[PDB]
DNA sequence: CGCTAAATGGTT
DNA sequence: AACCATTTAGCG
């Protein structure tokens, strides 16, 4: 028992990345207010900032 | 294969 | 509950 990968859309992935360029973090409330927005699920959100922030570690080595 | 979403197991 | 480090795995 798997999630399908979510597909997101080029507005999500851009909405996502405008708020990585504010916001290493977010509060409880900034992450269902984004998810909110985007149309996708808390912990959707979640682990896209997750993800992202290993990306920024790596690309910035 | 590379990028990156989701899962695993640990940390805080 | 959320984050971290790493692994697993879907898709272009």
């Amino acid at each position: 028992p798997r999630k399908a990968r979510t597909a997101f859309s080029d507005h999500q992935l851009n909405q996502l990345e405008r708020s990585f360029e504010r916001q290493k973090y977010l509060s409880v409330q900034d992450r269902m207010d984004l998810a909110a927005a985007l149309n996708l699920t808390d912990t959707q959100v979640k682990t896209w900032y997750q993800n992202r922030r290993t990306k920024w570690k790596r690309q910035t080595a």
